[PDB]
């Protein structure tokens, strides 16, 4: 793989490719991802800092936001106790080999010149159309905000872009992505990964659903996740134990398993993989041993940092 396909390697989109190979040309290239803090860093966090990671072997300058403001306008609780996850959160990401650069959202959000862009932003903006693009964001709540649709408009301000090339997100945030597309002044080339599944495989993996396993999750807790972790024999789709195998395992992957059930299984490939759990060659239980054994070895030096 070139600098081009390392990137694009397990991305659901660039927009655009074309966009992505000029700016790989460049000299300097920075690549920016928000989140807003989470008490727990899960595996949806690891797969996105991963992608900063290989743009970052891709000789881009990272920028993580902290994005406190946002998270506080999605009702995450008072700015200060989210500053403080948002720490917590940086030392996790330095714990994953991320070197980037770190900014807090309310470092700058409420600066006049911010401030001024998200009321011009507001006149372009329809109600609508906002609330259309948080509704795989917004915290649920049985009477929205005025919040709700103040947070894309912050999120397509042209102040977190200046100086930026790349933007890099989850598919959730492709709605608001699409509006920055159109009202960003100088176009920034958005990339965005796949969204997991919740290990109960009945929706998205999330903070909120507690459907994820934790970056920093014991061995012991891994284990039990992935044992109860929806996984149905020769289902690919939407089961999150291939996922993880797919986003997070190298390959070529020895499955051990007893010579009962075929002894060791050698795969060179995700592909080879899923192709033998679809003809139901490896069973469930295996690859979850398989995936729950790498996993902890994939995150040990992490939660051992974190240690
Ligand atoms: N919308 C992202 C947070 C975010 C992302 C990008 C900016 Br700019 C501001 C905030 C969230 O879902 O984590």
């Amino acid at each position: 793989m070139d600098e081009f396909e390392m990137i694009k390697r397990n991305t659901s989109e660039i927009i655009s490719e074309e966009e992505l190979r000029e700016v790989l040309k460049k000299d300097e290239k920075s690549a920016l991802i928000g989140f807003e803090p989470s008490g727990k860093i899960h595996l949806g966090h690891y797969l996105q800092i991963k992608k900063m990671i290989d743009l970052q072997n891709a000789g881009f300058d990272i920028i993580i936001l902290l994005a406190d403001l946002h998270a506080y306008l999605n009702q995450k609780g008072e700015l200060d106790e989210i500053r403080k996850i948002g720490d917590y959160n940086k030392k996790v990401f330095e714990a994953m080999g991320l070197k980037a650069k770190y900014v807090y959202g309310s470092s700058f959000q409420l600066d006049k010149d911010y401030t001024l862009n998200v009321y011009r932003l507001a006149l372009k903006t329809t109600l609508k159309r906002a609330r259309r693009s948080m509704e795989l964001i917004a915290r649920e709540d049985e009477n929205p905000k005025v919040a709700e649709v103040i947070y894309p408009i912050m999120q397509v301000n042209p102040l977190h872009y200046e100086g930026v090339d790349v933007a890099v997100g989850g598919m959730e945030q492709r709605k608001i992505h699409m509006l920055a597309r159109e009202l960003l002044p100088k176009k920034v080339v958005c990339i965005h990964n796949p969204v997991l599944t919740g290990l109960d495989g009945e929706g998205k993996m999330s903070s909120s659903k507690g459907n994820f396993i934790a970056v920093d999750d014991s061995p012991e807790e891994i284990r039990a996740k992935i044992k109860k972790a929806y996984c149905p024999a020769g289902v690919v789709e939407g089961n999150p134990i291939m996922e993880i195998a797919k986003y997070f395992l190298e390959y070529p992957l020895t499955i051990k398993r007893p010579e009962k059930f075929g002894g060791d299984l050698t795969v060179n490939s995700y592909e080879e993989l899923e192709s033998l759990f679809k003809n139901k060659e490896l069973h469930p239980m295996d690859l979850k041993n398989a995936v729950a054994e790498e996993l902890i070895k994939i995150l040990e030096p992490i939660r051992k940092r974190l240690l």
